[PDB]
């Protein structure tokens, strides 16, 4: 059983977060959407809220495992009995970071390989923080979340 | 008559700013500089302080109006019958960034053109993050803006 | 303002990405000019006179694009057309690169031509005429990317 | 699931940049083609034939890798393998924007084919074949980038 | 005498810092290791806790002079009779404001030259700011600071 | 400390970015060696005679600049001249990829060779000879990019 860790904040998931464990699951027989408390990034929705909401949104995928975590990244993969961690590509700052990361998790956790995956695209230019700062100024992000996500950051910004 | 829209913060408009809105006023018949009141990015000065240190920075060019707002880029746009959205380039980040709200305009209002426009060399490395932090630490930051702004941000800083 | 703009480039062949920008352009000045370098430094796959061809049959439903074959420098022949107006897209962080350092030198040789950046549809930010070349010279399918008449011009220049 | 995954290139020679990302790849996907590309445009400086034994030697210790030549167009030879998982090792800023133009090309060619992006140790992130043959043949030392039979053909090339 | 000026937050100094400095003790005669006092960047040390970790970590370098300061970095440059700035290479982001910074301090005093020296592939991926997102969620750090600084960060996070 | 820097090239031919890079390093140490490649992978538009007289006469009036002609790997080269700086100029993002790879390489050949980059002036930042000669070329005004000696041997060159 071969096992892949996808970790991040969603805050909220957006579609752009299901094309990429949607490709993962394709790849790997079981996949852990892992969803950090990132407190210091002072998110929107809870920790509870976020994982309920990406167990609904990935409820179609039957290799998917939501699951929340504070930990150090590289214990929880070990934790998990993963060794692969998904990666979703997007802009050059995002990947000088992603090489940073990657480093320092090879000298946490030799055996954990870094996997980055290429969204559609159709999500190519979107982000978690870009989808609620339209929302925030009422723009339509209906084309940009799952539905019950959609119901739930127009619940949260009424 | 063709009309343009060049948003930003504007916190305080600079010699950069000058140089694209003076551009885009050579290409196009009217152009609005629209300052956004952005209370997220908590900035040095009010809107209204930003929209008169515009208005006097631009009152030599016949064909622009300042304009605060608080809407969606996209509705603003539509509501000033503006079928152009002018930027400035500058760095990576920005045009990586740029890219991301271009995408996201043309879901919200695919009539709505984002044109890209470069200041002269002389103002290609600077910003009002920059020239507010160089006055802080009162470094004479008099070559990188209009009078009245120089001015308003000495006397705001004493 | 009665505003001329020039897109210029090697066009070899013209592309979806191509006739996205010039599109673009057409909805926001009264004339474009679609320059095709005459001799760029290595060979084309198309002769000027096939890449002018194809470029005029692909843009003929849009009334204020003009097709024109250059062979001087391209701010020269800007200055000579009148043009105000410097057309180019912006597909990825590698043409901004390029494109500032071109932008920079254009402006020193035409102070009164004004670079604009336009950007392409999603659909056709990652592909270049290169790229489509080489795909379809080893056997890959490109329909997608080009129009229907330069489909059937590369089939028949691949064929021989 | 038993993944087939392909690591495709011109290897010319096969570097210990090269050996860490298919031995990476051999520890999470079932068989690994390491595929070598037989006519790339500019003239190798190492045959195919060269390329092959070099690249089989360097990977023999690694049990689930099979060293292939091709010709087809990448895409056209992944779907024939049955490959459904694409490796390609990302070293700096300039691989990022050209990885993610192709990858989005080979997704339109080969849908079924899912790129996956590797990170080389730190040790090889500068490197590249190019990078190694321009130092090893003005005279210098290239010793610890090369596995040691591509260090004794290297230097057995220049040596004529 | 020849002398450089190595600026920044150093917050704490890591050994990419130290590789840094050190190669700067091989081509100048005199380096001053200049901390910036930064109250805005919210710093996790003290400015007489990072100046004394930096004067312990850098003692076995004689030509090295650790100095806290919250002047304007051209002013403090200067009035140190320095006419060198070193800066150390990492990522995009951090070269293209290293290019706004150097033209903005060659406008406040043309005569500092800016200098960018390559850290060591060792610690080419890492900054402060990593190590204390790590050492934040118990992550082991001691192979990326000097030891004084090392012991000094567990304690600050105890 | 009495430093040794050098500052190598291909120079075809030297413009006014080159002058700024080679100015800023005199200014810092004592003795500056302007290398210039002898033989390119590329033929050179100005022979490596031209290269040399030209950037000689373009540096004359610096006290502490020595134009000279290289042919060996440039660590070699660096390393018998006994220079423990090597200046690099870095004017873009393009710039700062490729640098650093060469660094890291140049690091591992003489690790007792420093890499040093400095910035030129907003007013060369994008210029490269390259990009001079192929204005110049198509019959553009490159006049303020180059010294006075360089813009004469320029125009004799295009005249034939
Ligand atoms: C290769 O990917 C990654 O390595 N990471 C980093 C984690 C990140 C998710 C995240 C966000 C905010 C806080 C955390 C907290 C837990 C909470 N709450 N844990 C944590 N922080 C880290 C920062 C750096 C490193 C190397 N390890 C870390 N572990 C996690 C996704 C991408
Ligand atoms: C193509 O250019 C742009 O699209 N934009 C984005 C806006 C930005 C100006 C700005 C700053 C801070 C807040 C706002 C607020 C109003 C206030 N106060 N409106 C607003 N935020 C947005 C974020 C993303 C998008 C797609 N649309 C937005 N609309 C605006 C200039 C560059
Ligand atoms: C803003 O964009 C551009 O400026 N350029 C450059 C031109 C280029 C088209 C092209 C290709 C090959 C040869 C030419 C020849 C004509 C023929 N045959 N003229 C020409 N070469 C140039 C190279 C640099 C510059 C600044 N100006 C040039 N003018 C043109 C599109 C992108
Ligand atoms: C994801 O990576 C890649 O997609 N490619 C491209 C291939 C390349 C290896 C290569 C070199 C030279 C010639 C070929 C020839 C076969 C021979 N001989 N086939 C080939 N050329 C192509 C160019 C572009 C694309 C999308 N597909 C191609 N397929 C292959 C490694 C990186
Ligand atoms: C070429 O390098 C740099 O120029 N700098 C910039 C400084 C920076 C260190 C720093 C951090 C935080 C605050 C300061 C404060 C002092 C305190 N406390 N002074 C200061 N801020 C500045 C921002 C911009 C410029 C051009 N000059 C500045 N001078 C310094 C290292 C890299
Ligand atoms: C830090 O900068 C550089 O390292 N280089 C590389 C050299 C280059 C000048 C040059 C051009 C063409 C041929 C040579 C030939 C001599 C002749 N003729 N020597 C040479 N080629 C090399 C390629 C790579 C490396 C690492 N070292 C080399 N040494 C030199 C300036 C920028």
């Amino acid at each position: 059983q071969k096992r892949a860790i996808y970790p991040g904040t969603f805050d909220p998931i957006t579609n752009g977060h299901i094309d990429i464990v949607t490709r993962a699951t394709q790849m790997f027989d079981h996949v852990i959407l892992a969803i950090a408390a990132s407190p210091s990034k002072k998110p929107m929705f809870t920790l509870e809220e976020r994982v309920a909401l990406a167990q609904q949104a990935t409820a179609h995928l039957g290799n998917v495992e939501v699951v929340g975590f504070s930990d150090l990244m590289a214990n929880f993969a070990r934790n998990q009995h993963a060794t692969v961690l998904i990666r979703g590509l997007r802009a050059v700052a995002d990947f000088e970071y992603e090489m940073q990361l990657a480093h320092m998790n090879r000298h946490l956790m030799p055996e954990l390989e870094s996997v980055f995956l290429m969204p559609s695209k159709e999500w190519s230019f979107i982000s978690s923080s870009l989808v609620k700062e339209v929302a925030r100024h009422q723009g339509d992000v209906t084309h940009f979340l799952p539905e019950n996500v959609h119901q739930a950051l127009m619940a949260k910004l009424a």
